[PDB]
């Protein structure tokens, strides 16, 4: 009546349904607990995989809608937006690779329970479903991989009709004349260059300085936000979010303000999407009974092999600290089933890409400029403009640079910032050269084909080994 | 007028104005000497470039007069072609990329000499002009980055018009209702897309029983095959050409046989592409005064430093062995500079990739399943769906798969293979795994961001390394 198993793994997001699928290779009888009707978690269901598919469909469509197309010869007349197929698409993907994870889960022989999950011991998680019956799961080790919710701004609701977070924002059913999106980070300018490309009327609001998020070169932040306010995206940057009102209009009115308070205005939209975040899901969940206090940002402190103050149950994904980021998760469920199976669990974050969808492309691996100016490092420049890159011309995408940072002495990669095209294929390059400890020489003396992106990424490279590049 | 120089490099093609560059910052007296009216050589007036401009803006025709842009939502009513506006995007970046080696050698203070160059002595060349000064460049060392020229056909007298090659078929005013390619390889393959694309019944006559030329993998090949019939290209492989005639019509009868023997048709077509191969070009050079014999295939036989006989002249590009592309050469032209700045040469033409830049793309760098299997070495084979790939099937682009060799002990990764979306840009890194000697499950085990078409190559090493993948 109850299940015995080895690991049981809370959670199908990615670092969960990844670890369920490894620990099941790795001989562990694997249990996986999930509570949602579908499986993925944020990602899938409502993150990465909507967003990426409208940022997708909303590019090509700029294309057509301007003079894009055109300027090739591919010349149409009427171009309209059927937003139906658009959000059909996003769903298709999304129900398909649902689906794959229910195949992976068949095929590597792990056991889904549809159950919210409270670990009710030490040796024993019990799920209760829906109808109120109650799965106990009796398992050596518990992976918690409960996830991540959204931040909920002070003084608003987000209703998911008019006042949405990204579950709303991306199955909007027609296109918001005019929308205000609270939060300049990576998910706030992805989804409202998606709207903004349909017709909508985009002004993203920001208490900090920069766009981006944490994580991001100056230098690169700026040059993001002037191609960004060149397509439409208009920033109020600096500025303090005081109120809003659900007019009887039908539309919000935003009241804003700036940080030090001098400039009190009030913008009004027919959509509010506010993304000032997202933080550690661990509601009803046990963890107080068992004694593991949480951090002040509410995530479960754990060690090198990612188990927390009760050695046998471990942690892993934007639950514990680190880059919110979906491979991160993916590899510390990884790494974490492959310490108890008995191995070095080693993770270096700093080797950790971080990847802006939009067009143009924001992608980085390493430290920023400043993070280095922090830490005293030392070090110098490398740029290569894909102006003068050979494939970016071709294409006609000649929009931003590759940015190679490297310490002066040692010449070693310190960080990688890439802005333009092609940059998140670009960034698991200087991943691996990073993961391998390279220099700015060692890249710029690999063969680089012709005519590709990467080109710039080995120019810039020379630009800091050599201190002239070739082709600029 | 004498003119006193280190290094004179005669040729502007990719191996020449890199070097060129490269050796005038190293410190030398550089000089280049071209024939034509515009510099970058072969690749970029009529080569690379061009080719790969028209790949572009085809494949977004495509889209646009089929069901992709409609599957998204992208509704057009008519789609037009100004094909006088898509050559002219061709024609404004290779015109760019031109003057940008201008100012790069303006820069580096290299001498453009415009003229035929012909070497009179050991340490002296005389470039001719067409009406000029005849100018006298006494240097130390020479390199013949001389290159290559369209191979003919015996039988068949390009006409540039209707029986065109490699030039006049970027360069055709009209689309040919049907047009007819001598030779399935890259440049083939490449071409025969464009048009087809823009609608043309595009017949590739080929000897040989597989498309992409020589070094393809046989599966890739294949599957690549499979593909492209299902976009309308047609193929009679196993087949020779006997005769080509032009009719009063203006048509160009094709006399066809299979290699065995029988199955003899006639093919009439609007325009006639002969691309069979090319062959280096050594003509009116005094390398017959000079001594230095050439190879069957008319080469220029070099040692390790890229020497001839005579240890001052060198050789670097397609006139020299090796594969046929443009960053072989730029490399080659790269390590020939600094020998003569005392630094060590080596070159491994195992690390030198090869993309075909059609939808889908296909480039792969390393040995073949055939090749391991003519040297006879054992290996593990790891393969993984696009179609798993979350970025692909997020952009709809469920085509093709990674393919990742490795010897059965060591796992050092022996050669990668990429059918798909954005094979261009991901085989770079297999470029640095492979310089850097890692094995499959050294690439595996590096963080590559969700989502990313990167996935798929960490995948597929870990399906050689694991046996067994995450996500299939
Ligand atoms: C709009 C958007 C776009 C994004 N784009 C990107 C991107 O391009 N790249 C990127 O790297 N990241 C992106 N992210 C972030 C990424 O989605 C997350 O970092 C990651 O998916 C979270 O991993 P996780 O498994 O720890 O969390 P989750 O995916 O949230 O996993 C938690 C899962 O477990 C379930 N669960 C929780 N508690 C219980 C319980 N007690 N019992 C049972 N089940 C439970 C939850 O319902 C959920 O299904 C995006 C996020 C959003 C919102
Ligand atoms: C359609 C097409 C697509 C291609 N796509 C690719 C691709 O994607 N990737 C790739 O790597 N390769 C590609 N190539 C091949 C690429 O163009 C060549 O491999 C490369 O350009 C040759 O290098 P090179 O240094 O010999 O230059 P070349 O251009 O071959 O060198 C010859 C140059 O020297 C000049 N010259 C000749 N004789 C003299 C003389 N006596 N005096 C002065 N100047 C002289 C010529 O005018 C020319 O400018 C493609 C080729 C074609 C036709």
């Amino acid at each position: 009546q109850p299940i015995d198993a080895d690991v049981t793994v809370i959670g199908s997001g990615p670092g969960g349904y990844v670890a369920a699928i490894k620990a099941a290779q790795l001989g562990f009888k694997t249990v996986c607990i999930e509570k949602n009707e579908t499986l993925g978690g944020t990602c899938l269901n409502v993150g990465c995989i909507p967003s990426k598919a409208l940022l997708n469909n909303s590019h090509y469509y700029h294309m057509a809608h301007g003079k894009d197309f055109a300027s090739r010869g591919i010349e149409m007349s009427e171009v309209r937006l059927n937003l139906d197929k658009m959000m059909e698409q996003k769903s298709t993907a999304v129900k398909a690779l649902t689906g794959g994870i229910a195949h992976l889960f068949k095929q590597n022989k792990v056991v889904h329970v549809n159950g919210y999950g409270k670990i009710t011991g030490k040796n024993q998680v019990t799920a209760t479903k829906a109808d109120g019956g109650t799965q106990v799961i009796d398992t050596k080790n518990i992976l918690i991989a409960t996830g991540s919710e959204v931040t909920p701004f002070p003084g608003i609701t987000i209703d998911e009709d008019t006042i949405v977070s990204s579950t709303g924002a991306l199955s909007l059913k027609k296109v918001p004349e005019k929308m205000v999106v609270i939060g300049a980070g990576v998910i706030g300018v992805e989804l409202g260059s998606v709207w903004q490309r349909l017709g909508a009327d985009v002004t993203a609001v920001e208490f900090l300085g920069h766009v981006g998020g944490v994580g991001i070169d100056m230098e690169i932040s700026k040059n993001f936000q002037r191609i960004l306010q060149k397509q439409g995206f208009k920033f109020k940057l600096n500025t303090k979010v005081t109120g809003a009102t659900k007019k009887s209009d039908g539309k919000i009115d935003v009241s804003i303000e700036a940080a030090s308070g001098g400039k009190a205005e009030v913008i009004t939209c027919d959509v509010l999407l506010v993304c000032i975040g997202r933080r550690p899901f661990t509601k009803n969940l046990g963890l107080e009974e068992l004694g593991i206090e949480l951090d002040p940002r509410g995530r479960i402190p754990v060690n090198t092999r990612f188990q927390t103050k009760i050695p046998n149950i471990y942690a892993t994904g934007d639950v514990v600290a680190g880059p919110m980021l979906a491979h991160k998760a993916e590899d510390e469920g990884i790494i974490c089933v492959e310490g108890m199976a008995g191995g070095a669990v080693h993770i270096d974050y700093n080797c950790v890409p971080s990847v802006i969808y939009t067009h143009p492309e924001v992608a980085w691996v390493g430290k920023s400029e400043e993070q280095l100016k922090e830490e005293g490092i030392e070090y110098k420049v490398g740029k290569f403009p894909f102006a003068a890159n050979s494939r970016a011309k071709t294409n006609a995408d000649t929009d931003g640079m590759v940015k190679i940072l490297g310490q002066k002495s040692t010449d070693r990669v310190l960080g990688a910032h890439i802005l333009g095209p092609g940059a998140g294929e670009m960034v698991n390059e200087a991943a691996l050269a990073l993961e391998y400890g390279a220099s700015c020489e060692d890249i710029a003396r690999v063969c680089h084909a012709h005519p590709t992106l990467s080109e710039a990424f080995r120019e810039a490279n020379l630009a800091a080994s050599f201190g002239k590049s070739i082709n600029f």
